[PDB]
């Protein structure tokens, strides 16, 4: 099974990634949840169940960090750390990423079972 972590914001994400430095790290970046547990980001609401039922394809000794990037106002700021971070370089939420690899899925791709399986298996090709 995957070690699952849920954090709010870039600093909490950074701490989880550094504390799991040895492991195969997969990350999801999504809009923060309201008090009903729903992302402000419809594409994130859509992707959550597809990701949860594909987590089983992640390899042994894997960590999955679910990072809430903040509220919509914060996200829409093109200067925000997630977008400007030279490793993450987020274009959008949701993004599934294995940080430091081209293993990346964006937007509708995060709700695609075959793509999310390939992601967790590091089988996406970038021709």
């Amino acid at each position: 099974m995957v070690k699952e972590i849920h954090v709010e914001g870039f600093e909490a994400y950074s701490k989880a990634a550094e504390e799991n430095n040895g492991k195969n790290i997969f990350a999801l970046f999504c809009g923060s949840k309201d008090a009903n547990g729903e992302s402000w980001c419809p594409d994130c609401v859509t992707a959550e169940p597809v990701i949860a039922r594909n987590l089983k394809y992640a390899p042994a000794d894997s960590v999955f960090i679910h990072c809430s990037v903040g509220e919509r106002a914060f996200w829409k700021d093109q200067s925000n750390v997630f977008r400007k971070d030279p490793v993450l370089k987020l274009k959008c939420v949701p993004t599934l990423l294995k940080p430091g690899t081209p293993q990346r899925l964006e937007e509708e791709q995060c709700a695609d079972d075959n793509l999310v399986q390939m992601f967790f298996q590091e089988e996406l090709e970038h021709h």
